[PDB]
């Protein structure tokens, strides 16, 4: 995996969303995506596959 | 129609957003519901239904 | 606009989603969004650009 | 954990879903929830509390 539980990841482009990572799923569209909790909107969790995040200080 | 495009709203209760009204839904299960774009993460919208939601300044 | 509310759309490609129009939305990032209610997921609504989507009969 | 991945669930009221458990995630809102693909449109994929989904056959 490329990122674990707590990194702190954002979305590289197109739409914004910053947070830590919070779970992770596959699929074959998605073979290796994560869920990211929002550091701005605590409790909203958005899913993303890895190629769209990067991780952050 | 309770909001109007460009309203500042938040979610109530549970998981947070918050920022402008960017368009409408309309279903059996939400008959008046609203997409909001969200303030701090320029981009990302989600839709919910009017209970959800507040207005604020 | 592209499409009007009952229109059954899909997308194009990449994940998929099969439904009728049920609303609308606009932001800079995405000036001219639908939403689609799924036709096999009642109730279930997903947002989408104009662009990711084709109307079907 | 409830579910394991593979497992076939649904939403067990208000808006529909329904197929195989693909991931997870864990927050203070949802200390556990489940990634589950749509076996009706491959490749969407939508996150919910694990409260929200019954395992079907």
């Amino acid at each position: 995996a490329t990122f674990g539980m707590g990194d702190r990841v954002r979305k590289k482009s197109g739409a914004a969303w910053q947070g830590q990572i919070v779970g992770w799923y596959c699929t074959n569209l998605t073979p290796e995506g994560y869920a990211v909790e929002s550091e701005a909107h605590p409790g909203s969790v958005q899913i993303y596959p890895v190629a769209a995040l990067e991780r952050i200080n």
